[PDB]
């Protein structure tokens, strides 16, 4: 059977692998990028920085000693978008800087903390399930685990940027209201540049949120 739990720091490399295998190759934002679909090292560093914070949840096939799902979340709070823009100005790759600006825009537009009267919120950055492990409620169990965990940790709200139809469906199912959205192909940075071209046109990102 399948175990859900928080990833340990000593498991950073396994987290890295699952991200390489099932997340990046499919993530709408990363693969729709105009100058190359591959993820960069600074992207990876961002995602893995959460393992030490104890907010990376993995779904593990204990019988195969193998990760088969992962969810990465962290706190967000007023000020974060501006800090992200600053980080974008200094990061190693242009791709990660551009993505960081997009994420910042998503967060700024959603304004979860301001809309709900919070000092901070818990934000799911990544939710990824190996698609060959169907029929086990994996996506729902990962998201629910993140909800339960953030609750215990004292968070008053949880949110996420959901890039796929499934994932939005889960969010809605588990009581999250989509409060903001952004058509990916319509995105333009401050230069006026179109940076994302989802092979699936009319691909939309939805920021959803729920009080805990």
């Amino acid at each position: 059977s399948i175990v859900l739990r928080v990833a340990r720091l000593d498991e950073l490399e396994q987290v890295r692998e699952i991200l390489h295998r099932i997340y990046y190759p499919e993530e709408g934002i990363t693969i729709s990028y105009v100058h190359g679909k591959s993820h960069t090292l600074d992207d990876e560093r961002f995602s893995l920085s959460f393992v030490e914070q104890g907010t990376v949840v993995v779904a593990e096939d204990s019988a195969a000693k193998k990760f088969i799902g992962v969810s990465i979340a962290g706190p967000i709070q007023p000020g974060d978008p501006d800090a992200m823009v600053e980080e974008a100005a200094t990061t190693e790759t242009k791709k990660w800087g551009d993505i960081l600006k997009l994420l910042a825009l998503l967060e700024r537009t959603a304004d979860v903390c301001g809309r709900y009267g919070l000092e901070k919120a818990y934000h799911v950055h990544i939710l990824a399930v190996d698609p060959t492990y169907r029929g086990h409620s994996l996506g729902q169990r990962l998201l629910q685990f993140q909800m339960d965990l953030s609750k215990k940790l004292g968070f008053k709200a949880i949110s996420g940027d959901f890039t796929s139809v499934f994932s939005v469906k889960l969010a809605e199912k588990l009581g999250m209201e989509c409060i903001s959205q952004l058509a990916l192909g319509d995105y333009r940075d401050e230069k006026g540049e179109k940076l994302f071209e989802p092979l699936d046109v009319h691909q939309v990102i939805k920021t959803c949120v729920k009080l805990l």
